[PDB]
């Protein structure tokens, strides 16, 4: 089970430190978890129910923070799985939330406007009973978005009794959002390139980097590398091949042209390869910002970059991990790299809690700052074990996780 | 699954009755569901935690009533299923309730008494944001008694900052509880009994009465019919084996003799039989309060009884029921002879909504006239459809819900 | 210290039965105790702070009830003693309430009809922190009336934002009050003297009765006991004097000229004796509605009265108690006698919960019903102790507060 | 009496300005008093009871803030003094708080780390009622930490309903504590050292201090003096006895050895002096942070320090004040400068309300800015009045406190 | 009426922008409107009923803001207008709040302090089912104060339980105020007059300004101008008439003569004009912080001022408007040049909610931040639409408004 996967993967950093049995029993189950079947009314007049779920896994550090899901395809256990991560993604960054997620069975594409907003409104009105801004706030996921968020926030605003815009983040801007929403995770995976290049004495004016993907963390990531590390992209992919370049593309022409034209495939001056070639380019900086098991068993061998920054959602697969560290090659875990978009949503939930909002530099500069923490944070922990940097941050989420609950009861 | 098989026997009322398709699918699937993983502190010192359930099925009628169970076998699936029937047994019996259900998978046996309370209480804390005198009104089960339930509001009342004693039935007396609590089931047998007797125009006086099994059921079911109606219970069995005499034993001193003795076996004055014979037995009235799948294929065939008044659960099988219709044998529906319970819990959460309690005098008539009224109403539908008792009461149970969710939108 | 000294007698009844220590230590100590320093607007201007007390000795068996005192002479130990009254005497009636009382230190005399109604509002609008319907529910006591309470009830329901009139009890008729709220208290005394009456085998036709004092509690146990019992009521007396005759009184023409004369001397067709002679009387039955000690250790020994109905608070000392029950007199324990009045409270909170008033005839009816009951419960215990009345009473309260406590946790 | 005490130091400066009569009662009396009398179930089995008291004198500038003590002795008299001056001394600082104080009457020693998290959760969950984020806001003293503070808020969320983490402050810092809690109040000295030095025209790389007693405020005071004065501590006391050095110790070096050994007294390079003769060094500041009365009659003649800075509470008794005004030396008041601590508590406070962290150094600068205003703000006072600057910090907070409630009504 | 008026002008705005018709309609009538006739008890102790009004127009963009008024002249009418204006003022200004005003038809010179404060409590008691701070925030008006807007606080909190200080702005600075409350306008005037000059190109130092009417507004504004910008005002008008001086008057020693003397008419060193002279005049910049309609047809074809600067409400007709933009002059709208006072306002709600209070630089810089935004804002929307910076303003607001509705549903 993909529960089960995530459980195993957390023994692993519980048996690397002294943790009591029956705690690490608790920090294992979660804490909440509501099915809700609601019935919503479609434009052709016929109801239609409709499964949701939200869970919270852990709330001792403070309120549950996570997504929201409109899939098709989506079982409990993907979501007890998504919500127990989050749990250690927080607490690796440092924020005062808790680990929570969300979804709901159906298909967007199938639902008009108005029915995708109905069911909307009714799955929050649902699931009201469990969150509020100092229980559960949660967020735009796979299929949701700022459109989605607003509704839920003038929903839960509506019931309550009163505005409160804090109940969800990503919100759109002029509505309680915070600027430096999007460029967020690439910004997380740029900080953590330029420290990875730190740790590896890589001069980053020299340094070359490639970036698998070309969604809104491979964009951004590419981009801000770019022009504020010096670093130059000699490759990026699209969802259908990948151009390469010892030059140097111009992330910003890669942009436009990834916009005008569906992909960044054809774009003059690139030599066109697959993307299984990307991630075997040799070059200091691999930063898999695309789909899962990317690096796996039969590449990881072949890896030539110094240093991967995993832009995505588990890129590498645990034994491309064994692999790799065997290697020497350092790879930083998700969890602390894409972290970037949670830590944002923070600082919204923040601006909202007071009702005033910070300017593009602050959120940058803040985002930034928290990063470095966070990244050093896990290197100490990384010494201090001699493990692969993954496991460091696993170890002190939960080592944090543990000690909110102790010192409660 | 134990629920689909719920579902069935709904969807087999459902198609008797025209009932529109798009509604019919929230009647069948449940409102809520919530899954909680608690701690609790163990003597020893060390931490163990366990898991909970709480269902609302339905809440259209009103607030939804159930209640809670504590046994190492306990499924998500038994308990929406029982809860899903606890919806329609509400129903049936006009009572301003919905259906709810829940439990703890936990041997009580192996829990210190303290343990115990610490579980309850905290179990109890968890569902609590589910839970509400006119949302969820939880109820003792299986191995739940008023011990544990005034555990549970005396938690809630200081949760809630104030004395409550209506977040739950079945109460101690003085803490809230309702007279009459423990004859209610049997009562309900008891004037149900009498009603199938009158149908069959079957003078009382002279109506012979047999009851398998001598639980609380059996015992109060049989000793109401000997003093009340007048009937002489020529038989009934113990969870060893029963005993007979067309003389009619002497219920009083039957229950003193099974409380002196484990078993009414052994009784002198009476001959010994198997509890499969008792079944067979030329009777007026067959009680079974004891076992499911009592009454099945192979029995079917051969009982003589004139009519059947289900103390216990699902004694008949859907098998039996077919040929006993065929062979013409009434057969009350338990959903209808065993609410007697759920009717005098309901008195018991009026009487403590308006802090006043009534002497047993008149929960006992209230008790009585109700259960008068619904056994009439689903006679009415029994003819309207011209269908099997218990399908009768489904097909009501189903419209009563239906027409609130209706006109509720 | 008068608490002290409640304390005491108290740990008699504890001793007598097997009461848990640790348990009887928190049934001793009050639960709350709230001191309040509020500042009230004076006609002429200036600003004068009153000292306000509100305590809830124990709220186990429900919610705290308990007058408040509008008097110079206010000590919190008068207070907390009261209150530790009340609890003994709701348990002994039987009735879902807790135990409760408070006061202001003020002499109302010196205040203007607009300041005392300040004062009030003040005054509850400060304990408001700790009262509630279904936590703390003030009453009338010493030098506070339906006027006032009206304002308490007012108060509330303009802070609270809604109508409430279930916050306080005592209050006038057209306003949430309860019929029969005056005589009450008589009536209480008057089920009592009947049944008094019936233990010893009295004819209370052919009985003759002797009342101490003439206040609310006096006229209406006079009238009533003469008109409902038949019993010849030959002597009441005045704070002044009293009269006597062996022909029987007529308690209305009595009534009227005590209305429009101050006493009851004087009048016509009556030997004037003093209010000794009154006691020393000789009565079937002696009904002390007057002061305190009224029977004690000299008189003791010469009353002739063959059983006492404590119409006022503890007429009769513990001396006389001794040498009343080793003359074998039977002494009615005022907690049980004068309960009549907070019995009558709890239908007006119980008319106010579900905003339905009942008629005269019901809370009669109601009224003598209960107090029947709580009789014949403390005769029983009585029997089981083979001690005096009163201590049968305190004891039979005691048990229940431990039950609902020891049942709670 | 104690809290008579602490009115007769009020009544001085009340009568200093000219303050209405009726107004400066409502000053003088509190609020509210809560006493409280909770069952704790100990280890072996039995329960006990204990005492609880929490007073809000006055919340007029904001809502109430005091800590709460665990001691055998403490009276309901000591409690209320107490919180008195938490009244002055919030106002002194000018923050948005009110005053108010609490305790236990029991002896932590005695009971067991389980014990005590009861008794903690169970006293915390009795005054709920009166506490609250924006009511009352508990904080640590005697015989209480971050750990009973964490029980306290874990309580109160799970009581709630939601996390607070702002209804107590001096909670663990990964738990919504502050950074520079502990440094909190000897900055504090630090701040007034130096302005004292300022007004006395005194050079700090010159001057020389002398600190009896090294608790939390002794060292801290010690150590930020040195570093960041760079003032010549040229002693520091034990509770045993002093070291003494016109060298000047070495802070840092000081404290490691008061941690490694009991006390500063044997540390090698420090001529050993009895504690009294500490008080009497000629040095520019004398820096009681130790016991009261520590600087009386007798002393005070003898003292040759030029400026008293009051780490500890009361150290100087009135006798001393008269004569050491009367010599000229400055004592700068207790309430002014050992409020650094109630400083820091409220910046917790704050950061908890927006759920947003002040990193170190802006609660450094936060402290010592307001510090220096409030130390200002008292001299304008004092040279308006002419009179003792502990008078001068004493009129300025009754000032302060009398607007707000002159202006509210 | 005044209400249709104010509709018209929006209708305008709304017809220059695509704005859809439907949609329009809900941001024309407004969604609140509470009328309360409330009893007062006067002095003399008969009572006095008073009507008041609250509306809530449009509360979209955040929870509505509005101040109260206390005039015997004041009609549903004229309220609901100006709250219509205040949704258009605080969305230009970008302030996450509403629209709303409020007042109660009296006579302040009429009614005693006590009386007064009295109506004041009553109503705010009254209009509180309304009121919030995260629904409905008053603040001062025409006749009412700080002191008044103490009380309602003061109300509110008592009402509420709890110290709020949030449920209105405008309070006493040492009781929840903000500094630079009020210079907040004139500030706001000396923004906008600096960069009108910018967009004119005429440089400050040698601009020549004129004021007509020296309240809070003109004083302020006036001082402001001439310390900060160096431009030489060479007149200002009183109530009375008017002073002209080339050479530039010194605006500090104009206050305090205009509040030594009635008004700033006889001040030497000035030539005396009338009010109207004083808007003919020949200067750079004219700034109306007095009456309505001063600047008409008759005045519009002869006023010699490159830019207008409204400091009061409404100073030039639309007839002048017309002509003064044919004539080529440039008009900053109201709506957006007095807006200093609700942004200032705004920052006093943001310092309540962390309650942390910003230092007068801050709140400074803070509002002429944001003043300068707000002007850029309508200037681009200027050139957008070609149309007059009044007309500007208007469209930028209702589109604000219009994209928070559509995207909340």
């Amino acid at each position: 089970s993909l529960y089960e996967m995530a459980v195993e993967q957390f023994n692993r950093a519980a048996s690397l430190m002294d943790l009591e049995s029956d705690l690490a029993e608790v920090l294992r189950r979660p804490k909440r978890v509501l099915i809700v079947e609601f019935p919503v009314r479609m434009d052709d007049g016929h109801v239609e129910v409709f499964t949701g779920y939200r869970v919270q896994h852990n709330v001792a550090r403070g309120p549950a923070k996570g997504g929201i899901r409109y899939h098709p395809d989506v079982t409990l256990d993907e979501v007890k799985a998504l919500a127990f991560w989050m749990t250690w993604k927080t607490a690796v960054m440092d924020l005062p939330f808790g680990g929570g997620k969300g979804g709901v069975r159906v298909d967007p594409k199938k639902l008009s406007r108005n029915e995708l907003e109905r069911l909307s409104r009714r799955f929050f009105s649902e699931i009201q009973v469990i969150i509020g801004p100092y229980n559960d706030i949660p967020a735009p996921d796979v299929n949701t978005n700022a459109d989605v968020i607003a509704w839920y926030m003038d929903t839960y605003s509506m019931n309550v009794g009163h505005t409160v815009l804090g109940i969800v983040t990503g919100k759109p801007v002029e509505l309680g959002g915070s600027k430096g929403r999007e460029e967020a995770t690439g910004r997380g995976v740029k900080v953590c390139a330029g420290l990875a290049m730190d740790v590896l004495g890589i001069d980053p004016k020299k340094a070359t980097v490639a970036v698998q993907g070309f969604g809104n963390v491979g964009q951004f990531a590419a981009l801000l590398i770019s022009q504020e590390l010096g670093s130059k992209v000699v490759a990026v992919s699209d969802s259908r091949g990948g151009i390469y370049n010892p030059e140097g593309f111009d992330v910003e022409e890669l942009i436009r042209y990834k916009k005008e034209h569906g992909t960044v495939v054809t774009y003059p001056k690139g030599e066109r390869i697959t993307n299984e070639e990307l991630l075997e380019l040799d070059v200091d900086i691999l930063v898999p910002a695309a789909l899962e098991g990317a690096i796996h068993a039969g590449n990881a061998e072949r890896i030539k970059a110094k240093a991967v920054v995993e832009g995505a959602n588990g890129p590498t697969t645990p034994e491309a991990d064994e692999i790799l560290s065997r290697r020497g090659i350092l790879v930083v875990p998700d969890i602390l790299a894409n972290a970037g978009g949670v830590t944002v949503s923070y600082f919204e939930w923040v601006q909202d809690l007071q009702s005033f909002f910070w300017d593009l530099d602050q959120v940058r500069n803040a985002l930034e700052k928290m990063m470095k923490k966070a990244f050093n944070d896990v290197m100490k922990v990384k010494e201090k074990y001699n493990v692969d940097m993954r496991t460091a941050a696993y170890i002190l989420a939960i080592d944090r996780v543990a000690y909110a609950t102790k010192k409660r009861g």
